[PDB]
């Protein structure tokens, strides 16, 4: 039970583990689409809407190392969702109610992470746009029907 489903959970989570190799004690948008991209269910969504793999996750570890907050931290240690993060998940969170979805799944998520200005710079160089974004959300919404 709950509002999020798991693999969205187990996104974040990555996403923190991400963020701590980092040295960040604060989750940040770029951790949640570096562990977006490599999930299950992320992995397969780029590759059917034709994002190329290895040139998202090329954009991805660049954009993770320009950021870089330190060495990376004990596996042991505390972190926090940045305010940036709880924007990511309200706007996931809109986006959901907005079609329908009774959970937030990994594809509001990344309709949430498209906020993110450096997040965002990467989608729109892979050429998945705001508008690709949606018909992504309105396609998933469509299979409920």
């Amino acid at each position: 039970q709950g509002k999020y489903l798991n693999r969205t959970i187990n996104i974040l989570n990555a996403g923190k583990n991400i963020a701590k190799s980092y040295g960040h004690n604060k989750l940040k948008p770029i951790h949640i689409l570096s562990a977006l991209a490599k999930s299950d269910y992320g992995s397969t969504l780029f590759k059917e809407n034709n994002v190329n793999a290895a040139n998202l996750k090329e954009y991805i570890d660049i954009a993770l190392e320009q950021t870089r907050a330190g060495a990376p931290l004990d596996n042991k240690s505390k972190i926090v969702n940045s305010a940036e993060v709880k924007e990511t998940l309200a706007l996931a969170e809109a986006a959901a109610n907005k079609y329908k979805s009774p959970k937030v799944d990994v594809e509001h998520l990344l309709s949430g992470l498209s906020n993110d200005e450096l997040v965002n710079e990467i989608f729109n160089e892979v050429y998945l746009t705001d508008e690709a974004i949606k018909a992504i959300l309105k396609r998933k919404f469509e299979k409920t029907l």
